[PDB]
């Protein structure tokens, strides 16, 4: 019961790590929000429902540019990719650097009103960023991404 969950959470982390590394190298923009205690059903409803098993391959295929599923956020809920091409609210923060794009503003926006963990791949730089509780972790290393995902997603 609780042991099966740990396997699922590590698979989720690995799937995020592999897919964002693939997308970062190719400068494919991506926006992946993982729901936690705060429901995100209201934003899942804005996307295209997938209700799919989590995998690095499916995450990569979702974000391929100019495809039906890429234009918005993936939302992960429990052990599923719930929706793709979903809306996330844009932060009104003037503290967010003007160098960062809409993906970053939307990740910051959802992090201000939920406890989700949101991962961004920049299509401009390939840098990977994370938002949590209204804060931005900009351009994190693979080691840093791993430690944060471990701390925040393995419970």
């Amino acid at each position: 019961y609780g042991s099966r969950i740990e396997r699922e959470q590590h698979h989720l982390i690995e799937s995020i790590e592999k897919s964002t590394q693939y997308m970062a190298k190719r400068r494919i923009g991506a926006l992946i929000s993982v729901a936690r205690d705060t429901g995100m059903d209201d934003y899942i409803e804005t996307g295209i429902p997938l209700n799919a098993k989590i995998s690095s391959q499916l995450l990569i295929n979702i974000f391929i540019p100019n495809t039906p599923l890429h234009d918005g956020a993936v939302i992960i809920k429990g052990n599923e990719i719930a929706s793709a091409a979903s809306y996330l609210p844009l932060s009104d923060s003037p503290f967010l650097s003007k160098e960062l794009g809409t993906r970053h503003r939307a990740a910051l926006g959802i992090s201000e009103v939920t406890d989700s963990i949101t991962i961004v791949v920049s299509e401009e730089t390939g840098g990977i960023s994370l938002t949590k509780g209204g804060e931005l972790f900009r351009d994190v290393s693979e080691e840093e991404l791993h430690k944060i995902l471990l701390k925040e997603l393995v419970t």
